[PDB]
């Protein structure tokens, strides 16, 4: 609708005559939430955590709401999300950690500590090498190289904000942002489909791995058959994001190609 809650929300935070919101536009809203909410008022006295919390909540808002990945939230995007409802719930709930969408402090601190552990040089960036060791090398060097390629964002450095997107996507491959996130990493040539040679490229490292452990890996041919039966894409040699969301098993597909540990566990 033209004058709905989403539309009025946009007009409220947007710079004048703008129909969309950028990350910066949410800052005064977050500052207000942190200054007023009883669960968050300790943050006034911990400036590094004050800033990191706001950055993290904003990443989470965009992660879930900004489905076009444009960096600009529209009223349509808000209307299809639970953000305004979550604001309505925020105004009552006194335990910030019960607001598990967007705002949870506990969730933020989990993310912060994980970032802290990976930021080996303590320079506020994560290197490709360090990220490769996250979760005991759970991810392949080829998918990590793709993360650092610009596919989901060269300085060779992942910022705190971008780590938020990585972390959420690595832990939860069932939400649509994550599925797109891994799709963009697997879509090496960026043509919007996963071709069989893009699949082989990732699978051949898992093979180079398996072989190095003394495991004879299942031949590409049979695995690809499995994955096609799994996904049932419209076009076999051109798997789309739509095919992967529709099959409802995208996370299995993804593990099979770049999380060797979670694969063997299947
Ligand atoms: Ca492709």
């Amino acid at each position: 609708n033209h004058h709905d809650d989403a539309s009025k929300f946009i007009c409220l935070l947007a710079k004048p005559n703008c129909s969309s919101l950028e990350q910066e536009d949410f800052i005064p809203l977050l500052q207000d939430v942190v200054d007023t909410h009883p669960g968050l008022t300790f943050l006034k006295d911990a400036p590094e955590f004050h800033s990191r919390y706001i950055t993290t909540v904003i990443q989470r808002i965009f992660y879930t709401v900004n489905r076009s990945w444009s960096g600009k939230i529209t009223s349509t995007e808000i209307r299809k999300s639970n953000f305004l409802q979550t604001l309505a719930l925020l105004e009552e709930e006194e335990d910030i950690n019960q607001i598990t969408d967007y705002f949870s402090y506990e969730h933020f601190y989990v993310i912060y500590c994980k970032f802290w552990e990976l930021d080996t040089d303590h320079d506020l960036y994560i290197s490709q090498a360090d990220l490769s060791r996250y979760n005991d090398q759970a991810s392949s060097s080829r998918i990590i190289e793709r993360i650092f390629s610009g596919a989901v964002t060269k300085e060779g450095r992942m910022s705190y904000a971008d780590f938020v997107w990585f972390l959420i996507s690595e832990e939860d491959k069932r939400n649509p942002t994550s599925i797109e996130y891994w799709f963009r990493c697997m879509d090496v040539d960026g043509d919007g489909v996963l071709s069989m040679y893009e699949l082989e490229y990732f699978y051949e490292e898992q093979c180079e791995r398996m072989e190095a452990m003394g495991i004879e890996p299942l031949p590409f041919h049979d695995l690809l058959c499995q994955m096609l039966d799994l996904v049932k894409p419209a076009v076999d040699g051109k798997i789309t994001l739509r095919d992967l969301k529709r099959c409802r098993m995208a996370h299995i597909f993804y593990d099979t190609f770049f999380n060797l540990e979670k694969y063997l566990d299947h």
